[PDB]
DNA sequence: TCAGAACATGATGTTCTCA
DNA sequence: CTGAGAACATCATGTTCTG
C-alpha cells in the first residue's frame, strides 16, 4: 500500500521502502537525531496522515520494522 | 526539591487554578488554545494515554480529554 | 529516479504584561 | 499574592524546490 509506514501517499520507494514525502524526512531526522521518542500507549498506534504526528515512538519504531535503512556509514 | 505540586492534568508542578483547576502554565495554555481554534484530535492509540511532563506532547486528544475531565472551563461572565 | 537543501510552517512552553 | 492573556522564543513535524 502507500506509504508500508503511514499509509498517505506515498512518492516512492525511500531509503528502501515506499513512503511519503514526510515519511522520508521523518526518518532521516530521527536516525540522526538525539532523542527520547517515547511511547504514551502500549507500543502498538495506528498510524494514519493524521495520526502520525502523534506518536514518533511507533512511526520510528516502524520506519525500522519495514526495511527502511539508512545504510551503514 | 522544587515539587510545587503536581498538575491536576499532566503531572509537572502546576501554578495557581487556571480555568478551573491546578494546571501548568503548559496545559493552561493548551485548553485556552484547544478550545478557540479548529483543532478535532485524533487518538492513536486505546484513548488511555499517559499525559506526564513528558509523553504529553503525544496525544492532545487524550491530553484535551483529560482537560474536559478535570473539570477545566472559560468560566465565562 | 531519489537525495537532501530549504522554505514552509506548525505545534508547543515559559516567560512577562497587566489588572 | 492572584490567576489571564500577549508574545515571545522553541522546537517538529510537512512541502517544495535542488540537483
Ligand atoms: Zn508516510
Ligand atoms: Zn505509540
Ligand atoms: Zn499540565
Ligand atoms: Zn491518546
Amino acid at each position: 500500500r502507500p506509504c508500508l509506514v503511514c499509509s498517505d501517499e506515498a512518492s516512492g520507494c525511500h531509503y528502501g521502502v515506499l513512503t511519503c514525502g514526510s515519511c522520508k524526512v521523518f526518518f532521516k531526522r530521527a536516525v540522526e537525531g538525539q532523542h527520547n521518542y517515547l511511547c504514551a500507549g502500549r507500543n502498538d498506534c495506528i498510524i494514519d496522515k493524521i495520526r502520525r504526528k502523534n506518536c514518533p515512538a511507533c512511526r520510528y519504531r516502524k520506519c525500522l520494522q519495514a526495511g527502511m535503512n539508512l545504510e551503514a556509514r
